[PDB]
């Protein structure tokens, strides 16, 4: 059996991130650090499932806050986004529960198929499968982070000069205090108390984390994938100006072929998260896009609601072009292979030009649509005929302005 | 001549729902149920055609009745839907005979076309057609009737409340008066009778059906000939890691073309019908979205508010997607046929790949659209943009509110 | 020489209308009642080419009675309406004019591309071309009088009506009255006269028959294209269960690659003017479409209103469906080409197939947009886009209501 | 070497209106003007670099007075377009910035790309690359001329007849005051001065040029590809009656690869250029169009107006159709190739028409979208979308009217 320790596999680039995604309970899968990648398995009864059954069991409990906090102050179209937070948290791990219950299989298959292309003719480039899962997931931490700090020091910030400069009820600021008001829609159903307070926290991080992670791992999936379309592609311009043998064409067309059996059994494992993920960055886009226009107290809060805004248009751009890099790839050798010499040109030649001109090598959203450059240019002309049509909706909103400090 | 009495048949399949709508007189044909479908025939001085008659002079009496009671209380958007209700069952009618019209052609072909696959190479699948459809059919026809059982329930139960705490002009409830007053648009043409009362009730119930079960047929349809599809794509996956003979793949080639000779021919058919369905859900869908934000009184209104707007969603998604399973079956045999090795490539496989790439394997709409995931997704994103422009008209109406009990 | 008197040409099939058109000084050739269309040619002088300028002149003249008229009373949207329909009808002109220019050319080729259809194997089908123009001429010509006499009819009507019903000042009816006031556009600048009101009356009659000629036109023409089509589609029907030779194929492959050429080149000529018919009939169908919920009068206003509004629809839908026809016909022949036996198949096949399948074999609006079925889904829905969008703009127009009939 | 003196290259079309850019500093290339275009390099210490950093310096600090002004005088969606345009050139600057840096490399290839189609059996056409680039950038520069000096003429008649027919405070009219007012938003930050105003003209000027050089230059590199995609399809037409040996269509389809090749590289290299000039044309297309209906004061204002809206539409369609004639060209092949007689088809005519049939061969805005002519209807059909939404957002201002002369 292949050594596993020191191969560029994709389950030896993902499984760090994967383990980190474990620790707040996302994909409860058993055995995701081992170096050998058949020694992953899911089980019901096993430590993940147990953490995944207490985070869950904890979002239901902050989603039914929320539920009867909106309930008892009315629901409204700017309340509603919290709802839908945790609601898209709570289907996330549902999802990614089922995605564990299918890795196994899956990252079984991805080992076997990605073995070939740890060989020659294949070369690994410059930057390896794990430098590039590495680079895009710090990155994608980094700014989630960023993001979580922020609207952690606006709220504070927000919170404190409402009291200090109030001139009025002063209710001296206190961790105690901001934790009753802030988390209000928690507390207004549990007995207040500084250990819950501390949980609400790390629960709503542990939240925001999966909401990132759902993207992120769209992301390093989608690397893994179009790494080996690469190799693929580069291969094949490799042969540019050399008279090809057709049985370097048999083996390059059986790669090219393996390669998209593994995308399509990854895009069947992947296409729920991947529905849910676009669901919900659309509807998180549109929802801060239509707030680019109202009137924020500080300028902290300016800053978090660019920040958080830029920060989701460029995940929802950067997910969607890595998964394309994918159909890009997959189309790239295409240009090479029409530049085969008369001479060298046989059935299998055509049989691999006509697959790649004709398949849609592509992550898909459960075949209704397919991730792809084209793809992400139509959803932004969607997300701007949605904004153009919603911006009528809140103009009375926009013209309320700022509420007074005090009240 | 082969024994239809046990074959795993598309007509043996789904007479019995066939003829559960000649009951309710839908398809106007004579020995449905006969186990020969060369027996089916059409005949305008028949029992169907007769019962067929009666019904839709009932409901041109239905219909004529809603369009003297708008005309004398004014037609609003809201008032309109009951009018297309019943145009829309009306037209259903139409369609439906002449579909019955072309039925027997069509039945007799897809016998003829589907022998073949009862015989190996191919094997019946887990679920056979006729399981395949007394699954869907009974599911649709349950979901149906809750529906239906929903929104008389609310309207009785709406009733009764409003006379019970009008605490005001009393009108002591009864059948009668129930009658009269939820179904005035009948009654203000046609003196009262407690006779005429149970047909109004039993000809809007025959209505409904007729209303379920345009989706519901097409919905069978969908499933017999994605059934074939499916055995197509089974036989060539049986042969993923074997040397192939040029005469395999002239069969399955073969029967391939067969099988989409048929599709062609039931699209032709039914293309009426799909484009009836498919305008008739998008107006239902629409009309109801319009109203998620409107507020009623109780919360059995409510109920049946939401248990229609997510039935008739599901109903219209799955349609879509049985329909759509055609064509997702008709690809799925591409990947198989892409394996084939060099040595058992020949020209049939190249011409079968042509096709299977090329050709779209659809039921469509009169080929003005074809019924895809693609399509599916289109129509979402098209229901996403007419109910944000809509919206805005009912606003005022939004705002009115609940009218007072009393008035 | 081919004996064109008798032959089942479109030369022979569309003349007696192109003739009709020359009367209102539509497409100005010389010759073209000649049986040999060799003999059609284009000169500046001409008898045709003067009456297509003296209707030019008065077109201009109308056009600039309308501008001088709005600009007097202020344009509005309802108002332009009018000047858009002098407008179109003087571009008319000027696009049929250029069309003239292209038509001998066109013709010609034409005729000796379909030579080889008027004999074996291609069999004439139960509707000949010249039927088939014939009834399509006839009904749209039919149509359009009775669209043009509602107009007058209405108009007379609601003039003689307020009149007659005022109750206040009287002005006895009277045709100089009707004149001066319903085309008080045009008096505003020229002396009124007797005279020069039947002038005016004819002259508009024309600009109507223009107006619904552009769309005459391009059915006509695309009959005559969907008919060779279709003898090709009946000609390779006829091979469905036979052996045939590589001769067979390669003079079906070069006739459908004829028609290919005699297509394009009659879309490059006819483009300019299938341009100006779309954007007419979008522009003329939105606007219609936008007064559906206007009041009107008296019932022969709905009634005029109504008949426009569905002979519009009509004739949109039914020139796109005419030349989608060819589309349709070109892929018809791609079934029966995909039953070829494995002796049969050649090298002819393969290539007469790959060109069905990925050529668009369609009339194009300038290559910006193509004449097919999708198409006008696709027109479909954008009109319900642009009506659900535009309803709102009208909103306080509808609400007006109607005026006094006395003021 | 080849004699690059006198030789119908792309570099010797465009190198004057490269320099003229340079003069305006837009691409910091050396040695633009050599006949070589081996000579052509990017050097960081160079005059042009220089001059387009001193170029940069003066647009940043135009930008940020504008920034500043609106800022002190609020931002609205009017203003706006101020800011933008000077945004969108500074973008434009590093854009081409980064295009320079390529420029060398790719004029490299496309010069070596080239060399083929200056040698039989291709011939130049009656309008040589040379004159096209010059009668098309010849058009845009004296259009965009016109247009600023509409501009420059609208502004100083508008202020001037404030002063005169103003009855009030007279400001008796001058340069000085003229500056300081109309450009208000620069002397605001900076303290007025003669030699700054001068300065800020020419800058301004500048800043015109670069927005209409962005286009320009899309549509140079646009013909310059198109024109051997024509040469490639003139020699194919040659074809048209002949048996072709097989080496013929070898060549043919070996230049039409390397043509395809080049595009690919020129595609790359502009991506970044085609997107920011869609974007920036789709934005100032809907302003403008969005301005339509305002009222202006005097028949200059509408001068200048519709003058500027009519250029920039057809700026735009131009750049679109001239990109896409390059994929019109691509295609018009096809229906030559297939005219190849039985006799003469091979191996190489089918790859040949395989590629020219699924291979789009279009610039590219980064792959989100080709330029196409679909691609301009679709782009017309949005802003028509567009601009329906958006005439609300300003009927309220439509409505305000115009304001008073004296205030
Ligand atoms: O809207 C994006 C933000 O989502 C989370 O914020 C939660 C917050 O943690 C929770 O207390 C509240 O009930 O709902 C919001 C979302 O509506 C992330 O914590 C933030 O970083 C995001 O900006
Ligand atoms: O709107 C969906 C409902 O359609 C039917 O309801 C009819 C009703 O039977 C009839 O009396 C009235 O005139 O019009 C409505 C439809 O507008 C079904 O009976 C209901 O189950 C559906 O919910
Ligand atoms: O709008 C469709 C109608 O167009 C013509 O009507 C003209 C009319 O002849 C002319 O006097 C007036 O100035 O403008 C209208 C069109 O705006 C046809 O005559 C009518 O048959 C059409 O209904
Ligand atoms: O809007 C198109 C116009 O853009 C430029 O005009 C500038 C102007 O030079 C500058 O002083 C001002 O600050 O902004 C406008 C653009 O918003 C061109 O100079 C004009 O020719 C164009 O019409």
């Amino acid at each position: 059996l292949p050594n596993y320790t020191n191969l560029d596999l994709f389950h030896r680039a993902v499984f760090p991130f994967m383990f980190l995604a474990q620790c707040v309970a996302i994909m409860p899968l058993v055995g995701i650090r081992e170096s050998n990648p058949r020694r992953v398995r899911f089980a019901y009864k096993s430590i993940p499932m147990f953490v995944t059954l207490i985070f869950m069991i904890a979002t239901s409990i902050l989603f039914l806050s929320m539920f009867t906090h909106l309930l008892k102050i009315g629901i409204t179209a700017k309340n509603f986004v919290g709802l839908v937070f945790f609601g898209c948290v709570l289907s996330a791990y549902v999802v990614f529960i089922r995605l564990a219950k299918k890795w196994p299989a899956v990252v079984r298959i991805w080992t076997r198929t990605e073995i070939p292309f740890t060989k020659p003719p294949y070369e690994i480039p410059k930057r390896n499968l794990s430098r590039r899962v590495q680079l895009a997931a710090l990155a994608i931490i980094g700014l989630s982070l960023g993001e979580h700090a922020l609207y952690q020091v606006s709220a504070i910030l927000s919170y404190t000069r409402r009291i200090q400069m109030c001139a009025n009820i002063t209710t001296v600021p206190s961790f105690n205090n901001y934790m009753q008001t802030n988390y209000d829609y928690v507390f207004q159903l549990l007995p207040y108390s500084p250990i819950i307070a501390v949980l609400i926290l790390l629960i709503n991080g542990a939240c925001t984390f999966v909401w990132n992670y759902m993207d992120l791992f769209i992301m390093m999936i989608s690397k893994g994938l179009s790494y080996r379309f690469e190799q693929i592609t580069t291969r094949i311009r490799k042969l540019e100006h050399e008279e090809v043998c057709e049985s370097v064409f048999i083996q390059i067309r059986e790669h090219y072929v393996k390669m998209c059996e593994l995308l399509e059994f990854v895009d069947s494992a992947m296409s729920s998260l991947i529905l849910l993920s676009c669901v919900n960055n659309l509807y998180f886009v549109c929802y801060q896009l239509l707030n680019v226009f109202n009137k924020l107290r500080w300028p902290i809060n300016y800053i978090y609601f660019w920040y958080s805004l830029l920060y989701l248009i460029g995940r929802t751009a950067f997910v969607f072009l890595t998964a394309a890099d994918i159909n890009e790839e997959s189309k790239r050798g295409l240009g090479v292979l029409r530049r085969v010499s008369s001479r060298s040109w046989c059935v299998e030649v055509e049989r691999l030009i006509f697959q790649m001109t004709t398949q849609t090598v592509a992550l898909s959203g459960k075949k209704f649509y397919f991730l792809t450059r084209r793809l992400l240019f139509g959803m932004a002309g969607t997300i701007v005929t949605y904004e153009l049509v919603l911006l009528q909706f809140d103009e009375p909103n926009r013209r309320k302005g700022l509420q007074p400090l005090c009240a």
